[PDB]
């Protein structure tokens, strides 16, 4: 019983806001459950709970909303966090993947000596949309021999294919709530 | 036992030499990141010195400070409201100006996530020359709320940081310290 509700709780706590970025998007604005302190210990209790008995050795999480939950996903299942970040930021040896944009591309970053061949890794970010910077995070650890078979999320949009692109590479995906739409 | 565990904070910080530019004897809070006993001691301390302080809400700024100040407000069982780079947030917003080496750039903060009567805390990574924190202290004052304390992992105190934020009516708490720029 507990958890069913919690679930809704989380969801309900989630605002939305119309027209941004731009028209028609019926933006899901994770800043709501933030500022309730309620809705977002629930968030990283059911995470948490849901992962402690996965084997999982590390969390990654992607700048910087991913910190958010991936941070404290890591303190309650007591393993090192690994952050993701655009170039530039993290000050000993990367490694670099690219994805692509709308126009262009971008890059993400992980430091080489935080991921090995035995570790189990936990990819927690707040939102999944199309995928493009999960699956280059999920790049970036592989190369370094980390195992990723698991990614969670606040909050999935299945519609943008994300969880389905995903999946098709290997990754089981768990979602709190998930909201239709682009 | 109390400087042990403060000692093993310290002792997880990794230093890098000379990132980025020679001299600076770069302070590497990923390391702590990576000890999850390091990282949760870290948090322990921070959120324990403000237990009695009537908090009710903590603000962070993107992204390092999400690291810190987020699991404080958990800690402490109140809200957390990021400041962040321009057009990120989606409802109404504010906006402060802080000086980078070359130029300007600016944080923003939801209108409705600060209010008369809020009590907050800001938490930080690392205390450095302390731009950041002042820019955010205005932008919660501007909203009307509360800001007297603020937090961090790391003080640098030779960038003059927490004289700086004394001015404003700040009190820094920093868990270490190292020397250099
Ligand atoms: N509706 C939406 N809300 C939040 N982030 C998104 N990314 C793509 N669509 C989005
Ligand atoms: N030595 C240092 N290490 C990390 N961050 C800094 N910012 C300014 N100086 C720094
Ligand atoms: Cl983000
Ligand atoms: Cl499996
Ligand atoms: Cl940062
Ligand atoms: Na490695
Ligand atoms: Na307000
Ligand atoms: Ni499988």
């Amino acid at each position: 019983s507990k958890t069913a509700q919690q679930l809704k709780y989380i969801k309900d706590s989630i605002k939305t806001i119309p027209d941004y970025p731009k028209a028609g998007i019926l933006f899901r604005d994770v800043t709501s459950l933030l500022e309730n302190p309620k809705a977002y210990s629930a968030s990283i209790e059911l995470l948490s709970e849901h992962y402690s008995e996965s084997g999982v050795t590390k969390v990654v999480g992607t700048e910087a909303r991913g910190f958010l939950f991936g941070a404290p996903v890591a303190l309650a299942l007591g393993v090192g966090f690994v952050p993701v970040r655009k170039p530039g930021k993290l000050p000993r040896e990367t490694i670099s993947e690219s994805y692509e944009l709308e126009y262009g591309t971008d890059t993400l970053e992980i430091h080489t000596d935080s991921i090995q061949p035995g570790d189990k890794v936990l990819v927690v970010d707040d939102l999944l949309a199309t995928g493009g910077t999960i699956e280059a995070t999920v790049k970036l650890i592989r190369r370094l021999g980390g195992e990723v078979v698991h990614a969670a999320f606040i909050i999935n949009l299945p519609e943008l294919g994300g969880e389905a692109r995903l999946t098709q590479q290997g990754i089981h995906c768990y979602s709190l709530v998930s909201f239709d739409g682009h």
